[PDB]
C-alpha cells in the first residue's frame, strides 16, 4: 504494498505435468550447452523455479496453426505469396492494453489488404506480438549510468536501479500478458474489426487527413473499386477465409522459449518440439553466432524461423544458415531477413541472394528496412527517415528483379498510435516533432499514418 | 520478484480511463450499493489496487461475440435451437493445464453433435470456463473447523488456515488464468477439434468401452450415418460454421466482474456496459436476492444472463425477474435455469413455466439437473446420483411436453476426466469407487463416460 | 425431296395435356379480343392446328427462373443493380448454331464483367435470344417488290415468292430452335465459359488487337488487377453463384406467346399465367397500342416485361403504361425502353421521367440506343454509326444524373462475330466495308470489338 | 408447310463444316464399315439429308459435362461413389411432356437421397432420357404380323404398317424431342425441386400411402433426422453442389449418332470426337459384336460407356471389351452392365468379376435387374415380377461383397407415374391389374412406388 503503489501477486506452485520424452530433452540439452549471447543475469536457481511454471501453462500457440503457418510460408517461399511481418518494437506490459493491441491490428490489415491489391497474391501477416518483450543491448551502461533496459522479460524501463535488476518473475508476467494478447488477437481477428469493408472507411479517412493524400487517392480508390467489385459478384463476408494473424518475437530469451515447447499430438505424423510462445520466432543480429545456443535452438524446434542479415554478412555465412537451419529443404521453413541500410542493399544483397540460390533451397527474402537506418537525432532520439526506409525496400525490389528472385515480404516496426518516432513521410516529422510523443521502450516505429503511407509505396513496387 | 514468488506490479503509472456516460456510473454505483451476499471479506484499499490492476487488462472477450451469442440464444428461446452448458464447478488454477482444457472442450463437442441430432436444430455450446473461480457456500466453516473453500478467486482449497484466508491478489490471478484458458479454448475451437468427423471414433471408442455400449450403438451408428451422409452431399469442413465454445460463470464476486466492465461503442447505437468477463454468467441461488446488488449488476450490463432457480422459486417471483431483467422483451436475454430434485421437478415446474409464459417474454427454460440432487454418501463424499439426474432432466421434458413450451437446453458439471464423483452411470461407480478419483475442488462432476451417456440418453428425450 | 435440297419433318400429332383454368382463359379471351398489328396473315385453322401442338411441348422456361429474374429485376429498379439485355436483332433458324450461340452469350459475358466493375454493383444477364424470331415492318412491301420479311417465325429470308409466304409451321420450327438454343445457353452458363478467369485473355486479347486498345488500356488492367485481388482473398470460382442469362424476346406474334402460356405450381403462393417461351418479353414501338392485345397479353402474364418508347412518346401515354402494366405496385415489373435517337434523347426523356417517376411507381429505366439511330448508306445499308449509338447512352445518363434517378440498364444489339454492320467504332468501319460481312437479316448489330467498346464506355459512365 | 402437318427445312443454304482431324476420320469411317446389327432400313440418300440437318443444330451436351461426369465416373470406379441409372425403356415422343418428364427426373432424384443415405458415398444420377428413342428388337415382325415398333426414332408404335414403316425423319424429330427434353431436365435440377428438404414429404408421402409403408418408416425417419441434422449443422442449399443429372441412351442408331459428333478444342490436348447426343451411351445386348460398328464407334467417342452384359457372356470376353474399350487405363471410362436374370447372376457373374479385376483396369460394375428377368404374363403382357429383380440385386450385392469388388450402380427402368406394368411390389399388382395403365412402348417400367421401394431395399443392402 500500500505505501508503494505496488502489488505483489503470488506464483502459484503448481504440479508438474509429465516431462517431455528423453530423447528430445537429451537433443535439446546439447543444443543449450552451447554459448548464448545476451542472456539475462539473473541466478540459475530462479530462472529453474520460473521456467517449471511455464513448463505446465496453457500454451500461447498450438501446434496446427503452426503447421498452416508452414504451409502459407512455403507459398510465400515459391513466389505465390507475400510476407507482412509487423508490431512494436518492444511490446512493454503497461501498454498492452486493448486500444493498443487493436490499434496495432487495424494497422496490419490495413497495410495488408493494399499490399495485397499490390501483390495480386495472398498476403500472411505475421505480429510482432503477444511475445515481443526483451531486447538484446549494444551497451551494457546506458547514457543514465544503469542498467540498460533489456525489456519487460527481463527487466523495467523505468531509470531506476531497483527497476533495473534482472528478475525472471517477468517471465511469468510475460507469459500472462503475451496469452492475454493472443486471446485479444483471436478475438479480434474473428470479429468484424477484419471484414474487408472496413478498409472502405480506413483508406478513405487516409486520403483524407493526409497531407500527400492526392498522391494516394487513385490507388484506394483502385482497391475500393476492387472490392465493391467483389461484393457485385455475389462474395459476402462469410464467403471468405477468417483473418489469419499470427504471432511472432525474437527468441531471445532462452528460459522462456525453452520452457514453452512442447511435444505434438503425432496426429499429424509423428511428435516432435515446437515453441508454443509464437507462431514464428526470429533470431537477432547480435545472437545469430553459427555454432550459439540461438541457431541451436532454431535447428530443434519445428516453427518456421527466421535470421536477420547485417551489413556484415557473407555469402558463405548465409548458406551455413541454410544447412543448419533448413536440413531437409522445406520452403518456407527458413526466412533470411535483410537489414543492411538503403545505402548499402543494392550492393551487399546480390551476392548472398545469388549464393543462397544455388543450394537449390527456398528460403523467404524478407526485407526489414529499419534496423539498418537509424541514427540518433541532434535533439538526442533514436530515430529513423521515412525516405530511407523507403529506399531500401525500393532497392531490395530491384535487387529481387534484377535476379528474378522474389522479393518475398516486409518485416517493419509500425504502431497503430499518431506517434512522433520516425521522421519524414506525409506529415513531415522534424526532429524538434519528435519530442511530442515518443513512446517507444527501445526503436521508433512508423506511426499509423507512415506505416500506411509504407504500405501505398511498396504497392506501387509491387506493380512493376 | 522471484525470490518472493511473486510478481510485482506498478499501479502508479497506470491512468487515466475515460469517465462512464453519467447514467450508466449512475446506475452502477447503485447497483453495488446493494446488499451483497457470499462476498470475499478482503480489505476495501487492497481490492481497489487489485480493480485498478483489471481495469486495463486485454478483455477475456469482446461485445461482438456477446451479441452474436445473443442472437443465438435468441433461436434458443424462439424454440429453435437448443443450449448446451457445462464444465467445472469449480476451476481451479492447478487444473488449468492443456490436458485438462482440451478435455473439457472435447466433452462439450462430443455431448453437442449428439445432442444436435438428437434436437434436429442447432446447439448453443457454453463451457463453465475462463473464469469459473468462485464458489458461494452453505456455511462459513468447514467439516474441519477451517473457512470455507470460497473457489481460487477468493481463497486455497488447502486444508490450512492460512491458505483459506481471503486474499485480494487471486482476483488478478483469476484474470491471468481465465485469459490464458481463453486463448487455449479460441486456439481448440478453430483446429482439428472442432471438426465433426472426430465424432465417429469419439462414439465409437464410447460404445465399445462403455459396460452399457450395446444400449447406446444403435443411436451412435444413426448419427455416424448422418454424418457419412453429409459428406456423401458434398459438405466438407470448410463448408461449415468454425465451431463457437462461449464462456460463462456465475458472477459472483462483484470486485472482479466490475472490474471487467468495458464500454461498447456506438455500433448498436447507445454505448452500453458489458462485462468482458466471460460470454454470458449467470447469478446463482444464493446471491439472487431480488433487491441485492447481483440482480441490480446483472440489469445493468448487456451480456445474455441467467439466474438459478430452486424449489422455493414461486411463480410469482419467476415473473419479477422476468421484468426487471428482460425488460425490454428481447428473447435470449434471460435465461432460467430450473434446479429443483428429481422428485420435486414435476410439480413445482410447471406452475412457475404458465405465469412466465403468460408475460409474453420469451425465456430460454435451462435444466440444471445437477444442483438439486446432491448427497452425503456414507464414505464422507459430496456426490450425485447418475439416476437422479437423468431423472431431473426426463420430468423437466416432460412438464415442457405439457404444456407445449421449449425445454430449451441443459445446464451440467463434467470434465473429460475418468474421475469418480458421481455415483452410478454404466459403469456403476459405488460409495466405495468414489475414493479413487475425486477430484472436484467442489460439486461432483460427470466424467467423461457419464456426460456421454446423459447426451446419448437426453438425445432420446429429444426424439420422443 | 431429293429433288428440292428439302426435308419435310412431320409434325407428330400429340394427346393434349389439360387445359388452362376457365377463369384464367375468360381473361385470356377478352385480351385478345383486342385489335393486334403486325399479325401474321396465315388461315385461322392452321393457327389453331400449331397452337394445339405448342400447348403440350416442354416449355423454353420455368416460372421459378422467371421469379428470381423479377426479384433480380426488382433490385435494378430500386438502383442497386444495372441491367445488360442484347443480342441478335433477328435470331434465323440457319444461324442458330453452337458457334454463334456461344459468341453471343461470350460477348455478352464479356461485356457484363466491364460493366459490373464500372457500375460497383451487380449487372443482369438478359439475352436476346432462343425466341427472336419474329420481326414488325415498316412496309408491306419490300424494295425487291416481295411481301416483306417478318422473321423465321413467319417467313423466309430468301428473297423469293414461295419462301416469303406466312407459313405457320414455323411456329413449330421456332420452338424447337428456342428449346435448343435455350439448352444450350444453360449448358454454356454452367461451364468453364461463364467463369470470371476467362476475361483475363479475353479482355486482353481485345485490348492487343484493337485499334485504340490504348485507350481501353488502363480499365482493363484495373479489371485484371480487380479479379486478382478477388484471387487472392481466397474466392474461387466454386465460392460464387452460378452465371444466369436469361431468354428474350419481343412477344410479336400472338399465335406463338399465348400456346406457350403455362400454370405455375401454386407451391410459389398461388397459380397464375406465366409465359414460358421466353424469361422477360418486351412490347414494341409498332404494338404498344394502349388498347391493343399486345398490351393486354402483357396485362394477363406474370413475367416482367418492357415496352419500347420512341419519339413521338409522352409522358401522359408513358404512365397509362406504368398503370396498365404495373397495377400492383411491383418494382421492376415493367421497364421502360427509351429509343429515341442521340440528338432528340437529352430533350425528350426528362419529361417522361418526371411524370413516371411522380406516380410512386418504381420502374426499371433502359436505353436502347439503337432503333432510334439507324440510317441507310449511299451504298444502301441499313446502318447506324457507332458514336450516335455511344452518344445517346451518354445523354441517356445525363438525364438521369440531372434527375437523381437510376439509369437501368443498356438494350442493345450485338454478336458475337467480327461482322460490318455498324459504322465506326475503333475499327473505323467505312460505308464500303460494310459489304464484305453484312450477315444480319434485319438491324444492324454491333461486331464483337465494337460491343466490346461500347461495354467500355459505358463503364467509364457509369465511374461518375 | 402447315397444311401437309410437315416443317419445311433446307440444305442447301448449310455448309460447310471444318474437315476432322485426319487421323479422326479415318477411324471414325473404319467403325462404320464394320457389319451394325439392328439398323433401320431406310434409304441412304435420305438419311445422308437428315445427318446433314444434325450436323449443325446445337448440342445436347457440351464436351466439359462430359469430361465431368466422367471424374465422377472414377471414383464410382474406385468405390467411392455409387451410379443410379434410370429412366423410360422407351421415351416416346407422345409422352415428351413437362408432367411425364418432372415425373422421371423426381424419382430420380428420391431414389439418390434414399441410396446415397444407405452408401454413405454420393450417388451419380444418369437419365435414360433425352434420347431413348430407339430399340433393338429380338424379332423383325411382331404378334399382329406388323414389323416391329423400333422407338420413335424409327417408326411408329401404333399398330398399322403405314405407322411401322422406318422413316429417317424421325431422326430430326428425336433431336428435337431430346433437346426439348434436356433444355428442361436442366430448368429443373436447377429449381427448386432438386432441394434434398423437398425428400421429407416425397418420403413421408411413399411411407403413408404404401400398403408396406411401415416396413420402411424406420429408414424414412432416419434420411429426415440425418437432413434435419445437415440443416442444424448450418448447411443451406446455397452450400450445396446444385443436382446434376445426366443424359444416357443405347447408342443403337449409328445415323443419328455419328451426326451428333462434335469435336472438341484445344482444353484436354489432343482433340477428340465427343458424341453430343447425350453424356453416357450404352451398347445393347444385341449389338455389341465385338468386331461390329457398335463397339468400333465406342473406341471413337470421348464419352464415357457402357456394355449390356447378358448371361452367355464369359470371362474372356468380358476383359476383351475391356480391353478394346478401356486402353488407356482410365477409372469409370467402361461400365460393365450385369443382367443375368436373378436365377443366374449368383453363378455367372462372380468369374467375369475375377478376370476383368486381374486385368487391372477399373470398371464400373452396374447391375441391370430388369432385363434377365422379363416373361409374358397370362394375359399377354410383356412383365417382370419384383421379387425377381429385387433378388436379382440381392445376388448381384453377393457376388460383390464375396470377391471385395465394388459393387458400382444399379440400371433400372421406371417411371414416376403409376402405371401397372411390372407384378409385385408392396401393392401386389396382379396378372389381371396390369391391363389398368399398361403405358410402356416396350419394356415394362416400375412405377413410382415400386422405384421408390426398390431404392429402399437397394439401400438395405448397402447398410448391411
Ligand atoms: O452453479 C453452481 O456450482 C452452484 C453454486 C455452487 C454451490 C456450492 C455449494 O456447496 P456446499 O457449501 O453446499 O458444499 O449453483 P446454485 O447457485 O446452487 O444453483
Ligand atoms: O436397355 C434396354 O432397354 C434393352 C434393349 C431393349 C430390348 C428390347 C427387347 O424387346 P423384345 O423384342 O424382346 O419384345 O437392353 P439390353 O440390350 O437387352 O440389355
Ligand atoms: O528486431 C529488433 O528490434 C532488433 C534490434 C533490437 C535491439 C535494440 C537495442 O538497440 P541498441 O539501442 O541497444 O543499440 O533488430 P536486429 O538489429 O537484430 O536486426
Ligand atoms: O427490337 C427491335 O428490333 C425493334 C425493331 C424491329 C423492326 C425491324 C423492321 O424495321 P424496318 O426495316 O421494317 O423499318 O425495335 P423497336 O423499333 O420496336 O423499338
Ligand atoms: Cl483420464
Ligand atoms: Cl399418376
Ligand atoms: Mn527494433
Ligand atoms: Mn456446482
Ligand atoms: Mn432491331
Ligand atoms: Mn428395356
Amino acid at each position: 504494498g500500500a505505501m508503494n503503489w505496488t502489488v505483489d501477486i503470488p506464483i502459484d506452485q503448481l504440479p508438474s505435468l509429465p516431462p517431455l520424452p528423453t530423447d528430445l530433452r537429451t537433443r535439446l540439452d546439447a543444443a543449450l550447452a552451447k554459448p548464448a549471447a545476451q542472456q539475462p543475469t539473473w541466478p540459475a536457481d530462479q530462472a529453474l523455479a520460473m521456467r517449471t511454471v511455464l513448463e505446465s501453462v496453457p500454451p500461447v500457440t498450438v501446434p496446427s496453426e503452426i503447421v498452416r503457418l508452414q504451409e502459407q510460408l512455403a507459398q510465400v517461399a515459391k513466389g505465390e505469396a507475400f510476407l507482412l511481418q509487423g508490431g512494436d518494437c518492444a511490446e512493454t506490459f503497461m501498454d498492452n492494453t486493448e486500444p493498443h493491441i487493436r490499434g496495432n491490428v487495424r494497422a496490419l490489415l490495413q497495410m495488408a489488404v493494399v499490399l495485397t491489391y499490390g501483390a495480386s497474391m495472398p498476403v500472411v501477416k505475421v505480429a510482432r506480438i503477444a511475445g515481443q518483450y526483451a531486447k538484446p543491448r549494444s551497451a551494457d551502461i546506458d547514457a543514465l549510468g544503469l542498467r540498460s533496459y533489456r525489456g519487460d522479460m527481463i527487466n523495467g524501463f523505468a531509470p531506476d536501479a531497483a527497476a533495473r535488476e534482472h528478475d525472471p518473475s517477468r517471465l511469468v508476467r510475460a507469459y500472462a500478458n503475451a496469452s492475454a494478447a493472443m486471446n485479444l488477437v483471436r478475438a479480434l481477428t474473428s470479429s468484424g474489426l477484419a471484414s474487408l469493408h472496413l478498409v472502405h472507411d480506413w483508406n478513405r479517412e487516409f486520403v483524407r487527413t493526409s497531407p500527400a493524400g492526392a498522391r494516394y487517392e487513385a490507388l484506394a480508390t483502385e482497391i475500393d473499386r476492387g472490392l465493391r467489385f467483389m461484393s457485385a459478384c455475389g462474395v459476402a463476408d462469410r464467403n471468405l477465409q477468417t483473418a489469419e494473424i499470427y504471432a511472432s518475437h525474437e527468441a531471445l530469451v532462452l528460459d522462456y522459449e525453452r520452457a514453452m515447447l512442447r511435444l505434438s499430438d503425432g496426429d499429424d505424423g509423428e511428435p516432435q518440439l515446437f515453441d508454443l510462445s509464437a507462431h514464428t520466432v526470429w533470431i537477432g543480429e547480435r545472437t545469430r553466432q553459427i555454432d550459439g545456443a540461438h541457431i541451436a535452438f532454431a535447428q530443434v524446434i519445428a516453427n518456421p524461423v527466421g535470421v536477420k542479415l547485417g551489413p556484415n554478412m557473407t555469402p558463405e555465412l548465409a548458406v551455413e544458415y541454410v544447412e543448419r537451419l533448413d536440413p531437409h529443404n522445406k520452403p518456407g521453413r527458413l526466412t533470411l531477413v535483410s537489414r543492411m541500410g538503403n545505402h548499402k542493399v543494392r550492393d551487399l544483397l546480390p551476392p548472398i541472394v545469388e549464393k543462397v540460390q544455388a543450394t537449390g533451397h527456398q528460403v523467404i527474402w524478407q526485407c526489414d528496412p529499419m534496423h539498418g537506418n537509424t541514427h540518433e537525432s541532434s535533439t538526442g532520439f533514436k530515430t529513423r527517415h521515412f525516405d530511407r526506409i523507403v529506399d531500401e525496400v525500393q532497392g531490395f525490389f530491384e535487387v529481387h528483379r534484377a535476379l528474378g528472385t522474389h522479393p518475398g515480404g516486409i518485416h517493419v516496426e509500425i504502431t497503430g498510435e499518431n506517434v512522433t518516432e520516425c521522421l519524414g513521410g506525409a506529415q513531415d516529422i522534424s526532429e524538434t516533432d519528435l519530442a511530442g510523443r515518443y513512446e517507444t521502450a527501445c526503436d521508433p516505429r512508423l506511426n499509423t499514418q507512415q506505416s500506411l503511407e509504407l504500405a501505398f509505396l511498396v504497392a506501387e513496387m509491387l506493380r512493376d
